[PDB]
């Protein structure tokens, strides 16, 4: 049995419902995805895309999250993927190195709006399983050469999730895997632009199209993962994939271990340790931009690799700047969506940014529960008369092992909607009333 | 100036309408594209795709070629690309190593149906220019590794063609090139299945979407070709592209030199030399399956690399079998569409296929006008009493240097429609009346 047949069989025969922890995590994931999508409802990229699909037309079958209208299934996957990822507020996963729920859930919403809604939660677990294993199996050179995992691995994962939901046969799933793989694309050159979140929607759409082609009895390869010209030889490390892709499937489910991380801050996950730490310092020591001479932010080597902006000019660039995150808090502002938009960063905050330096500590031992593994951040403030104070975070709030409370979840949802609406959404998800959930997310 | 800006400026400032030869060739390409699309109008894959887009819905704005209906622009590009390529009867180009008009013309038909129809012919010339230069520039490893040029280079070529048609600015076109590159995909593992022709439509669709994103002021990289993680570093040979992509732009246009090849046979171009040669022997020497003991087919080394089926079982597999092509003619059958379908090959022809062998001649010098350069085929037939006869072809009928006559083009067009219908289409194209052309090709 080759890799294509092996993944199709693993997907097809999955029993995610037997895992209480995975079902619980999928319910929390739907809620975080919803809260992230709602929080971006005013993004001006959304209306650009709405005007595009309204010019094309389509049957109003699937809700466009937070936008108060419906569109065709394939269109909704593209729109809802963009909406969920537009703010960098959506979830992350250490194996995926991408935007798992922003790809998978839009595909499943389109599927569930047309039936099989009772299989949505299991399909979500299975979709996360696939995308985590693809991220592990493709090899580190994939991302390093310039491919964007969210796009290149998201289409296959979305196709597998929808393929589970709609109970595709072994043959149909093998073909859909190949229909997704033959569309897989996405370049990291698009980072810093709204094309980066659109990759999530284009992957969801390609994966849904892959399933619809298989259900149409469209012809296709059943072995697209296999051979010298198969997906892993072409895009990654086929020898790694042969050892990792299927090993120990669903035991444990990757949505639980290492687990999805649900963000409390709308910016790069790698800055969340510093954000927690500086808020701790501000609370316990009453430091501020006025009484702080400078800041040192201490990472293990490579811990800040994703934080590519040392001198951001806009809140959007500041999503990837530990300097901006810390200065914003020091100037008394909340670490909230309104401060990470394309608007320019004020001069007062840029001045403070100039007093924040990063340093690297290869001796300090990361905590056994650190997330991601090996990660920490120490924030050290220098005060008047030579005083210093320090705070350290190893497992940020929202990461596995320091998970969001129900109150955190509803607070993320009520950024946009009233408390009673958020309560009704959570109740629908808790009871796995997917039809009611779909009706709620439209506004 | 980087490669992205260089290509965008070359495309944007092109003046193809000043080349009488390129315009004449573009008109002939439209007619061959139409003839190939019409010849495939009964293909069952078309009905699978029609049901798919009918379930999605969309505004009926653009004709589905030969299908008597209209669909939304992005849907029409997907459908019309599949239709044009479904029979392997559509054109080829030595630089592209792919299906140039099956990608470019559907994108332009969707554009022209919504305006700027008066720029379609120049845009077609420009799109062929890009796809040819992409195929020359990407390097030979691209195809060898398993990528399908039609899909991976077609999206960018379609974006540039439509970007020319719709008069995008420098910045809009730089972004559209990147929007297409970040969607570029397509795997040769799909060869032998109807997913292979769908690559042409998905590439056309991706290039049209790229232009519509740019026109919507969607944000994106303006440098997707450039640098260590740019398109050529990621998928090919950036050092080669730096030397070849923009050299001698439009002088002469690639659509003329080396030029598009319009097929007289509905199967792989690499078997056309043998098809011409065996028809010469049947005509001049009256050889037949009955009076030939066996056949030797002589290629230069590598000349038959695309003809991967030595023992085909269906007419579809026989499109890539020099043995079937020769055996079919020897049995007195026309080298026509009806003999290259998925229906099984009769036992009598399979027996003749077993008496046809390929041999390789590294010494014979290909003719200077051979198409592709360096290619020939000799067919040698063995008759009773030790007699032999031989015929050699280097430049098959329909290739540049051995071009189709006016009667040939009419004949290909009337496979499916009356003489009057084909004449109305030819007159519309000769007058560059694209609106009238679009009206006539819907049926």
């Amino acid at each position: 049995q080759g890799l294509t047949a092996g993944l199709a069989e693993a997907v097809r025969t999955s029993q995610p419902e037997h895992s209480v922890d995975a079902i619980r995590k999928a319910k929390k994931g739907l809620l975080d995805f919803t809260a992230a999508s709602f929080a971006g409802r005013e993004d001006k990229g959304i209306q650009k895309l709405l005007r595009l699909i309204e010019d094309e037309g389509g049957r109003p079958l699937v809700p466009i999250i937070g936008q108060g209208k419906k569109a065709a299934p394939l269109q909704s996957a593209m729109l809802n993927g963009f909406i969920a990822h537009a703010l960098d507020f959506d979830d992350v996963h250490s194996d995926v190195r991408g935007a798992p729920s922003a790809v998978i859930v839009p595909a499943l919403i389109a599927s569930a709006a047309r039936g099989h809604d009772e299989r949505l939660l299991g399909a979500y677990i299975v979709g996360v399983e696939v995308m985590a294993r693809l991220g592990e199996s493709i090899g580190s050179r994939h991302y390093e050469k310039g491919w964007h995992n969210t796009g290149t691995l998201g289409a296959i994962a979305a196709a597998c999730a929808v393929g589970y939901a709609e109970e595709l046969t072994q043959e149909e799933l093998e073909k859909a895997i190949g229909f997704a793989a033959t569309q897989s694309a996405g370049m990291r050159v698009q980072f810093g632009t709204e094309m980066k979140p659109l990759h999530a929607g284009l992957a969801a759409q390609a994966g849904l199209l892959a399933v619809k082609l298989a259900q149409s009895e469209f012809g296709g390869s059943r072995t697209a993962f296999d051979g010298e010209t198969g997906f892993f030889s072409l895009y990654g490390d086929v020898e790694k994939a042969q050892h990792t892709l299927l090993n120990d499937w669903g035991a444990p489910w990757r949505i639980v271990q290492p687990g999805l991380w649900f963000k409390i801050y709308p910016f790069c996950s790698a800055a969340h340790h510093a954000a927690d730490a500086v808020r701790q310092l501000i609370s316990e020591e009453t430091i501020s931009a006025a009484n702080t001479e400078r800041i040192e932010v201490i990472f293990p080597p490579g811990g800040d690799a994703a934080l590519t902006e040392r001198s951001p000019k806009t809140g959007e660039e500041g999503r990837f700047s530990v300097e901006y995150v810390i200065a914003l808090a020091l100037h008394g502002h909340g670490l909230t969506v309104e401060h990470f938009s394309s608007q320019p960063i004020p001069n007062g905050i840029q001045t403070t940014i100039g007093h924040i330096q990063r340093v690297y500590d290869n001796a300090t031992q990361p905590a056994p529960h650190a997330v991601p593994k090996g990660r920490f951040t120490i924030v050290r403030a220098y005060l008047s008369d030579g005083r210093i104070c320090e705070a350290r975070v190893d497992c940020p709030k929202g990461a596995p092992g320091n998970e969001l409370s129900e109150e955190d979840i509803i607070e993320k949802l009520t950024l946009t909607v009233p408390q009673e609406k958020a309560r009704r959404i959570i109740t629908a998800v808790e009871k796995a009333d997917i039809k009611e959930f779909l009706a709620h997310i439209e506004l």
